[PDB]
């Protein structure tokens, strides 16, 4: 028994990182096969800019290894180099596109070195809470299928309310956001009714049970109570991926929604829910079936 | 900017990791150099789990009846021994995969990730903390004993902790690496219960100054204490004793930020009479005690 906020193990991610240099900016980069991708700021028109750069202008660490640069392009945000050796450490990957209220794992690292390792999702505003420095752009986020890792997230910047905002490996940004210094605000962000509805469902099976009542509302009524709170709409598609979780514990979803509605109502009565005195929405129905039936990689 | 509960990046454990089977018993083992180290209870028969004799049951075992495999490949065990509650089987091949790694025994307060395992495949990594009544609060179902817990500063391995048992309230005990348990439990399924726990208060307090270095201030007071008087409060609460060394170790926040550690410490007292009010401190409406004064400087 247990619940925690579980990241993928990161080992196969860790043996892709590398240092980009240029000039005397340092970021993370990541090597994959003979290229290596990092966030275009490094080179700080990036098109005008781009162009005055050449080969040896980069400087590839992997490790204490210098890799050398053969060539270099730009994708959207992203830049690609290409080195003279492929990364034996590449693992079996794709470049995936996630969606809001998708969770994923960040693997923070500094001078291409990985430091930290946490469970992150998008937020709806198209932002993640996370924790990075100066030095940390570069970073990436991951899923792990199988034998799988989708690379989901690159991280390009820190906004000013204190959260991050970053791309997809393809370079196109997450959210309404441009990478230069100019004056860019996290929207007003909304609670992930889904994953909130996961997470009382893992509670259930770990024994917490004082939320629960004998009432069911139907997806109309709770959507007019989620809009008046700043929750996301529930969709039928919502319900339906909450399904295993119903049958095992036997709630269904909308006497769990009932139960959520009146904890919206009326608070918590001072009590708490797996240690948290918050409603907790990092963690997907995937998530929970993948922590509470032990799943592998 | 930010405060996660960040674990550290698990690559150098996860290539250490094997399955160990006895009987009907597979759990995980640690794989370092020519040594498996797994829990001693792999080599428990179905029948006595009560009151096992572990010395006894341990000399009528071949080297063959422990099956070891490091994903494809079964490793040959070639001796065993006891330390403790643990097992070290000795197999004819090196991991070459081995990190430079110590064993370190930890204190009450201090945290660590854990790297949750089934069948020597890892499953996820997570932070937790060694409780005051030496038990932690992890995510484990069966199968998961031999997971270990670790710090990794500065590119060397610190292992500090293996997964053995889950007590009644669903907290879960184990052992260091030399075998010794961490509090009074023994690893039999004899009736046995965690003690009360208490908050952290040094964690505590190296949280709030996190707060304040992150831009929050609301709960700040005008107010200083003597450690006596805070104590006392403390104690009320179910709060752990701040001992001298605890102020001492909360020095370098308190120059960072410039209020005084007896400052804080009123701050905290307040907070424990008022609550939150609805308000939170870094994304939490519950005072954290997971964060070491370390792991702040870390991270900030
Ligand atoms: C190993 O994978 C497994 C991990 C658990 C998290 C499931 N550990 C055990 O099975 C362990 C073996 C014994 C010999 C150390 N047993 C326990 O953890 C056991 C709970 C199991 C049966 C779910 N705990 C236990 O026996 O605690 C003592 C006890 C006995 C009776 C009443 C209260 C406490
Ligand atoms: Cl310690
Ligand atoms: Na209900
Ligand atoms: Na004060």
């Amino acid at each position: 028994s247990g619940f925690r906020k579980m990241a993928f193990p990161s080992g196969k991610v860790e043996g892709c990182m590398v240092q980009v240099t240029c000039g005397t900016t340092t970021l993370n980069g990541l090597w994959l096969d003979d290229v290596v991708y990092c966030p275009r700021h490094v080179i700080c028109n990036y098109e005008d800019l781009l162009i005055r750069k050449s080969n040896h202008n980069f400087l590839v660490q992997a490790g204490n290894v210098q890799l050398r640069v053969i060539g270099h392009s730009m994708q959207n945000c992203v830049l690609k180099l290409k080195v003279d050796t492929a990364n034996p450490k590449t693992p079996k990957y794709k470049f995936v596109r996630i969606q809001p209220g998708q969770t994923f794992s960040v693997l923070a690292c500094y001078n291409g070195s990985p430091s930290g390792v946490y469970q992150c999702a998008m937020r709806p505003n198209f932002t993640i809470k996370g924790s990075f420095l100066n030095g940390s752009c570069g970073s990436v986020g991951f899923n792990i299928d199988y034998d799988c890792v989708s690379f989901c997230y690159m991280h390009h910047m820190e906004l000013p309310t204190g959260v991050h905002a970053g791309t997809d490996l393809e370079g196109n940004f997450y959210g309404p956001f441009v990478d230069r210094q100019t004056a860019q605000a996290a929207g007003t962000d909304t609670t992930i009714t889904v994953n909130v509805l996961a997470w009382l469902y893992a509670a259930v099976i770990n024994g917490d049970r004082w939320f629960l009542n004998r009432f069911t509302t139907t997806l109309n009524d709770f959507n007019l109570v989620a809009m008046k709170y700043n929750y996301e709409p529930l969709t039928q598609d919502h319900v339906d991926i909450l399904g295993p979780l119903s049958a095992q514990t036997g709630i269904a979803v909308l006497d769990m929604c009932a139960s959520l509605k009146e904890l919206l109502q009326n608070g918590m009565n001072g009590r708490t829910i797996l240690g948290s005195a918050l409603l907790e929405d990092e963690f997907t129905p995937f998530d929970v079936v993948r922590q509470c039936s032990g799943v592998t990689f």
